[PDB]
């Protein structure tokens, strides 16, 4: 039985509340004829690359090792800078756990991936059958064409799993905030493509041969520049830092030798964030055992934003002159915050219909995908008992 997987980045749980579903006929049909969980709780940190790998390994970030969008290895002095620099392709960052598409390839099944971050990497010596590499933010038309092409590759047997990544709901949530009309517009365009998807599956006679699983990596919450910005240089000298990675809710610090205690005690006094020495990170994050986790980790309170200085803030290109746009939504915070929740839906012969499932965790999704794909899951942290009742 074929499997199509849609990762809708930054799709917050309440984007398809009852109220919202009244005007979302694509999602409403999927809910009415398939499975919808209350919400999907992401891993900490509720950032993209960590949670992509959680979703596709069933393992917490401290196990699959992809603990940040930005990571640094003191041993080799290499960085993973949100998949952009060349050294992001190093297997060093990806070989901490085998993701589902690699396991499928190794069992000699076929995998087509469309814009999926990571499909462009040789992971544990293996690559998917097809990777349409992520380069820029895919358009709504890119998304619709990728769905139609995925259906054709699954129907013809060129693919047994097809996986599609869509970013634009995340983009508009960032640029205009989670409750803005621009985010809603990007969601409506997805809803429409999902209506065509339902129609195309009927056109092509796939209804009995195909499950579709949709999920998101995290939600989105309001941020408040410039009031709720923490500037590290107000408290410490950056020259006392060997390395800093990322800006926003979760920032990794590497003090210079001899300055660890000094930097820690200076930043512990700062309100609206929490400074964790690595051995003191909260256990419920399932994060502190990751080898790339930094000696100090800064976690901002919801809505706050941490950077070296205000001028290092990630302004975006709203005017094509310089990057002067302010960000109005963000994510990455404490994964048990309501606004960080994502979604999980499923439809097809293997799933119950009109079934309101209890909320699940990001680690739970891997067992579902492996089950309907007919591959034995590698050991993981998902709970079968949390998901088993949605299956037909
Ligand atoms: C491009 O962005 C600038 C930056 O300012 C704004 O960024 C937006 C993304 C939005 O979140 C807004 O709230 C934020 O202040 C815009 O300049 C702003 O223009 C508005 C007029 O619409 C003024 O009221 C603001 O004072 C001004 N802000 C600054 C810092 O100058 C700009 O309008 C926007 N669009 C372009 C340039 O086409
Ligand atoms: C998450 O799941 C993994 C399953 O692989 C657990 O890690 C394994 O634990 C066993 C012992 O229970 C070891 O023999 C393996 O070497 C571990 N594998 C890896 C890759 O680390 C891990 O303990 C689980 N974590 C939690 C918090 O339950
Ligand atoms: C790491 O590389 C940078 C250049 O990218 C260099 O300036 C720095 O000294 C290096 N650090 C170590 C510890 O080798
Ligand atoms: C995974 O990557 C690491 C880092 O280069 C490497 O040491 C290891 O041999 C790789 N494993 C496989 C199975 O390719
Ligand atoms: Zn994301
Ligand atoms: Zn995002």
């Amino acid at each position: 039985r074929k499997l199509l997987v849609l990762l809708l980045d930054g799709f917050r749980s309440d984007y398809i509340s009852e109220d919202a579903l009244a005007s979302l006929p694509g999602f409403r049909e999927i809910v009415n004829r398939g499975v919808k969980v209350d919400y999907l709780t992401p891993d900490f940190p509720s950032l993209s690359y960590p949670n992509y790998y959680t979703l596709m390994t069933g393992r917490h970030c401290e196990v699959h090792q992809m603990i940040g969008n930005y990571m640094w290895d003191p041993r080799t002095n290499k960085s993973f800078d949100i998949g952009v620099n060349r050294d992001s392709l190093m297997p060093l960052w990806w070989n901490g756990s085998e993701p589902l598409w690699i396991t499928l390839m190794k069992a000699r099944r076929k995998v087509y991936m469309y814009y999926w971050p990571g499909c462009e990497v040789e992971i544990l010596g293996v690559r998917p059958t097809y990777c349409l590499e992520y380069k820029t933010v895919p358009t709504d038309i890119n998304f619709a064409n990728a769905v139609s092409d995925a259906l054709d590759s699954l129907k013809s047997g060129r693919a047994d799993l097809a996986a599609i990544y869509h970013e634009r709901i995340d983009v508009e949530g960032h640029h205009y905030g989670p409750s803005s009309p621009q985010r809603k517009d990007a969601l409506r365009a997805v809803d429409t493509v999902l209506k065509y998807m339902i129609q195309w599956i009927q056109d092509r006679g796939l209804q009995q041969d195909l499950n579709v699983i949709l999920f998101s990596d995290h939600g989105m919450t309001d941020i408040f520049w410039m009031d709720k910005v923490i500037e590290l240089s107000n408290y410490i000298s950056l020259d006392d830092l060997q390395q800093v990675k990322d800006r926003g809710p979760v920032v990794s610090l590497w003090p210079v030798p001899g300055k660890h205690s000094e930097i820690y005690h200076k930043l512990r006094t700062v309100e609206h964030m929490t400074v964790y020495e690595k051995e003191s990170i909260p256990n419920r994050f399932y994060y502190k055992k990751g080898k790339f986790v930094s000696p100090l980790t800064l976690v901002a309170d919801e809505g706050w934003f941490i950077a070296e200085s205000r001028e290092m803030l990630p302004f975006w290109m709203n005017s094509t002159g310089k990057r002067e746009g302010w960000q109005r939504g963000w994510h990455g915070y404490d994964n048990e915050l309501m606004d960080m929740r994502g979604i999980f839906l499923a439809i097809g012969p293997d799933f119950k219909s009109n079934f309101r499932a209890a909320p699940i965790r990001s680690v739970d999704v891997y067992n579902i995908m492996a089950h309907v794909a007919g591959i034995t899951p590698l050991p993981n942290n998902g709970s079968w008992s949390r998901v088993v009742s949605m299956l037909k």
